[PDB]
């Protein structure tokens, strides 16, 4: 019964907007009854006592109904495809808001990418859904659960002749799609193995004309063509079947009704205008069946992706109860870390019961080898994820009782790899501030030393830099998120591996420069690149999880051996 | 009158096969005859003098031309998918093998991608047309043609009727057309602009998290939505004439022809039956007349592909005349190259006049800076682009009257980026014989050291390798290029650049197994590592288009002044 619980929670977003269903649900009512109407008034206007009597009367009716079908054809196709385009966008703008506010371990659990490409197909499939189902697909079943009680009433024996005509043809249909879809699926591999062979060896032409072996390639594609013509020749009859299906049985069932209308005409007991309806009947029965059949084809096709849409939707609906928690306020600077202890891939848990504390205006330069514990560290350090054991208190105020607003603005954060949106080289500078404006944006490149870079080459400092950066090489990337940092200026400052990309020259005046410019504020340094480390006032060694060494530049000397192993090694 | 030529020469592809093709068009015409036919007996049976008389004899007739339509319905439908798919395959072939054997210049001035697409594409299209046309679209255009003597001859006014509805339902159907491109045109760049948005920023989500840019975000995203609605809201109406018009155009046909009909049969100038034949007729006139449209426009769209498929068909259509010329053979070696010129770009020739001699047995290293000539001459060894000036003799026959296919055969040359199948590595070493055997695959593995590479990794010797060699890296790509080369032992043989992307221990090996197998055969060996240049027997300098030194390693050591720059250098 999923069909029907996915059908009833895609009814459910065009129930949220009640006025224009409503008004759409009603107008697909009363195009339904007029269209079971017309054949009646058609067979009325075609029976009028052979031709003779009054032919006005049924004619002024019939033509009434056939101007209201039009003008309804034309309203109701209008207001469905408008309601289902503000639909798919009010759809869209709510999840992808729903969605970006979420932490981000749920990101590495699922993938943007997948969630992404899942928002958008789902929502493209459910746009296409709103838009057929109400209009044509409301009009096809409210017309053939009236239509059964009609025939019921007219003409019994028809009726009856009907209802089979009706659930032999679905079942035809039913056994033809079945049957093109196992051929189908069987012929899908004969046919991609013929088309990769013809990319493979036109592509590696040289190759194939430098050893003589035009005449092979050739007979193994007159082979793979062999092989689709085998694979395709049981699957021809089914094909054609379903091509000609809606003809066939359109004509078999005129056929059928008007036979049996002549013999019940001959004995007297039926009219001429009964049987002109019943034609009809018949003819826009097989239509719909074959509308709907369709549309059910294409629904169990989408509900893959539709349950999985529904299942994230589910998933990303609640956070934490919105309160106005006690943010901190007018930030110093004094950190510490008491027991701290994660679990990052559910099992194996990374640091072990770390203890340290940073005091105001000292920078701490983390050092380790192969122990990614400073990378959780840091990361519970911004508060990614909360502790599972463990304490961490800033300015006598715990961390999980500031909100993320406030906390996300006390700590500016650059990374290995910075990430830049598909805008100007100022839009991404901008980000900074919240409004900023462009005077103090020259100001923060001249200090990153990004402006003489940028004010001439590429097109002045406006150009749209590529999808993820793609248009700048790695080190013009760090200048660019060093300046950012620096516009950012937050008092908590941490730099993680952004200055591993670049030659000596450029890399001394950054360093000087992140270091005055981070003379009153506390920063937490982490590179491989064991040159800034030298400038710190607090280094900290991190290896398997454990910390084990504590003190500063000049006590590092004579502190700790596989810790000196690596000072004598650079 | 673009669409006619490219209509007759996509027919002549099928007038290729001719049984076929008269069979499904005489097939057409039988099924046109009837559907004009089946409208005239309904109104005869329908007639029947009001129904009282004989309705056996004319209801036999509509019955059997039910029974033939339904037959020619499956029987046409097959036999056109049948030919359609025959002549797709059929077409591609030949395109395939014309295209593969023809030189490599015009894959470089047009692109092999390009090419490959272009034929894909175009081939996909024009199995579309020939699958659509012959069956649907011969029937309607054969049935209108017929159509309109039938309206002539009965009941002039409504054939002029009938033309009237269809003239003016043709020019609504193009207004409406071009007024949805238009709009369809304007609206793709908002579109495209909201949905790059959505990306960009789903991606970053971590940077977006970081700042505090969700609500500022969200609301450009609204931005975005309300610029999509004002754009759409123009061309809503013209989408729902779209959808309607088919409904529209029947019903407005059946009520003039209904109305006209009981007017005239009020008069006493018409009968029942001619107006229910002429209600079919309208009825099949729009259907067929909307079908054709559709047709027409999907044409209309594949000409720009088509079109270009023509053009690359016509140019790659003809070579020089085949001949047996004399192929040389039993090749020994003996290379001698006099005042050859080529322009490579139509302009700014590299080479200069270039004369050297190869003796046999005789090793050949070029080395050169900057100066692209000897590649350009490593090609003419190759005979890629004939000669504009100059010759080259090789065994006392000129290298313009020797087959290709024995020109190939006897020179091995690998370069610097070897291309690999996307075959199993057995069955990319295998291309250097033309049969080979399973034995002597391991023995030239194994003097390329290869074999202990590929033996116990990657699965075995038998693994798919990515394409363009994906799977593996740049050394392992040129060990297997080295072990085809050498697998194939013709007696002149290669090296461009394939070892240049090696450690020494394996470079050693290599150059080593390389020198040693070529002992008894002459090679042509251009590198940038100065390191097996030192085991060459005539070192030659290639310089802007000039040569200026000839001699061996003994003799090059006082032997030019920019040569030795390059010596002392490395
Ligand atoms: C007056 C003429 C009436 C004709 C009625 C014919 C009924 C015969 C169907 C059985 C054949 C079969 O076997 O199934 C037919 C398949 C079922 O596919 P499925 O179940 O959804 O597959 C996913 C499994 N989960 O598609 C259909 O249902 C096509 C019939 C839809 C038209 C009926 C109109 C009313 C439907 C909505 C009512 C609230
Ligand atoms: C008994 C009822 C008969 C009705 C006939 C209606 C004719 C009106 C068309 C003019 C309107 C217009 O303006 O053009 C209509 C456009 C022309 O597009 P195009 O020229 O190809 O655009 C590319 C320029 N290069 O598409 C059509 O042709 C649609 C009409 C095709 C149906 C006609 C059947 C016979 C066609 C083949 C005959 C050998």
């Amino acid at each position: 019964m999923s069909l029907l619980k996915i059908y009833w929670r895609a009814m459910q977003y065009l129930a949220v907007e009640r006025t224009a269903t409503i008004t759409m649900c009603v107008a697909s009512v009363l195009v339904a009854l007029v269209t079971l109407a017309e054949p009646v008034l058609f067979g009325r206007v075609i029976q009028s006592i052979s031709d003779k009597g009054d032919i006005f009367s049924p004619l002024l009716m019939w033509a009434a109904l056939g101007g209201f079908n039009i003008m309804a054809a034309v309203f109701v196709a209008r207001g469905a495809d408008r309601l289902a385009h503000r639909r798919r966008l009010g759809v869209m703008i709510d999840s992808y808001e729903r969605l970006i506010t979420m932490p981000l371990a749920w990101h590495q659990k699922r993938g943007t990418s997948n969630a992404l490409h899942t928002l958008i197909r789902a929502t493209d499939s459910l746009f296409t859904l709103w838009l057929e189902f109400m209009r044509q697909h409301l009009t096809t079943v409210v017309a053939l659960a009236t239509l059964i009680p009609v025939a019921m009433t007219m003409d019994m024996r028809m009726s009856l002749v009907l209802i089979v005509l009706g659930v032999i043809y679905v079942m035809i249909g039913q056994l033809v799609m079945r049957k093109t879809k196992d051929g189908q699926a069987a012929v899908e591999k004969h046919h991609h193995k013929l088309f990769e062979h013809v990319s493979d060896t036109i592509s590696n032409v040289s190759v194939v004309q430098s050893y003589n072996r035009i005449a092979s390639e050739t007979q193994a594609l007159r082979d793979y063509a062999k092989n689709l013509e085998n694979a395709q020749f049981p699957v021809l009859n089914w094909w054609a079947l379903a091509s000609g299906l809606n003809r066939m049985a359109s004509t078999f069932s005129m056929v059928v009704v008007l036979v049996l209308g002549a013999y019940f005409v001959t004995k007297g007991q039926m009219r001429v205008g009964d049987v002109i309806a019943f034609i009809g009947f018949a003819q826009l029965m097989i239509g719909r069946l074959d509308q709907i059949s369709a549309f059910i084809n294409q629904t169990v096709t989408a509900r893959a992706k539709l349950e999985e849409f529904f299942q994230m939707e589910d998933a990303t609906a609640d956070r934490q109860e919105p309160e106005n928690v006690a943010d901190l306020n007018d930030v110093k600077g004094d950190i510490v870390f008491d027991n701290v202890t994660y679990e990052f891939p559910n099992s194996g848990q990374g640091v072990y019961d770390v203890s340290f504390e940073v005091k105001p205006g000292q920078t701490v330069a983390i050092v380790g080898p192969t122990g990614a514990g400073k990378t959780t560290l840091i990361n519970l350090l911004q508060r990614v994820f909360d502790p599972a054991a463990g304490r961490i208190m800033i300015d006598g105020t715990d961390t999980r009782t500031v909100s993320r607003r406030s906390l996300r603005h006390a700590i500016a954060t650059v990374f290995q790899d910075a990430g830049l949106f598909n805008r100007s080289v100022e839009d991404n500078i901008r980000v900074g501030r919240a409004n900023a404006t462009h005077e103090e944006v020259h100001a923060a490149a001249k200090a990153a030393a990004a402006h003489d870079f940028i004010l001439a080459k590429s097109e002045g400092y406006d150009t749209f830099v590529g999808e993820r950066g793609s248009q700048l090489s790695g080190g013009e990337r760090q200048r660019l998120a060093i300046a950012r940092a620096i516009l950012k200026d937050s008092p908590i400052l941490v730099l993680d591996e952004a200055t591993s990309a670049l030659d000596v020259e450029t890399e001394e005046k950054v360093t000087q420069a992140v270091d005055e410019l981070s003379h009153n504020r506390t920063t937490f340094i982490i590179a491989h690149r064991l040159s800034t480390v030298r400038s710190a006032d607090l280094v900290l060694f991190m290896d398997k999880g454990h910390l084990v060494e504590s003190g500063s530049f000049n006590e590092l000397a004579e502190r700790g051996g596989r810790f000196s192993d690596l000072l004598r090694a650079g």
